[PDB]
């Protein structure tokens, strides 16, 4: 699914995400809009490290998710990355709140500390009613 960006504003205020560990809407919107362009089935392989990047936040199989063929790896988020890639982001939105559960907060990404970090992402929130 690609969500529209105020579809998805409101979809992530009503799984808890507004000011979720002190991150607000904007942060969360601007981390999926650079991750994904809002696309729940969005991937990408790291010929590099033999991971893969999951779904609307392109989570990590090496630490977050379970796709068996990461060598190594952990399951944090307890899920199989199947479960990132589905068009309901109930699940994701679990495994976001997880990852930034750790030290890093939000800087876990590093698309965030690129395109979002100290810069104006208000836009990404007006006009959605949140
Ligand atoms: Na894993």
């Amino acid at each position: 699914k690609v969500f529209e960006r105020c579809e998805l504003a409101r979809t992530l205020k009503r799984l808890g995400m507004d000011g979720y560990r002190g991150i607000s809407l904007a942060n969360w919107m601007c981390l999926a809009k650079w991750e994904s362009g809002y696309n729940t089935r969005a991937t990408n392989y790291n010929a590099g490290d033999r991971s893969a990047d999951y779904g609307i936040f392109q989570i990590n199989s090496r630490y977050w998710c379970n796709d068996g063929k990461t060598p190594g790896a952990v399951n944090a988020c307890h899920l199989s990355c199947s479960a990132l890639l589905q068009d309901n982001i109930a699940d994701a939105v679990a495994c976001a709140k997880r990852v930034v559960r750790d030290p890093q907060g939000i800087r876990a990404w590093v698309a965030w500390r690129n395109r979002c970090q100290n810069r104006d992402v208000r836009q990404y929130v007006q006009g959605c009613g949140v």
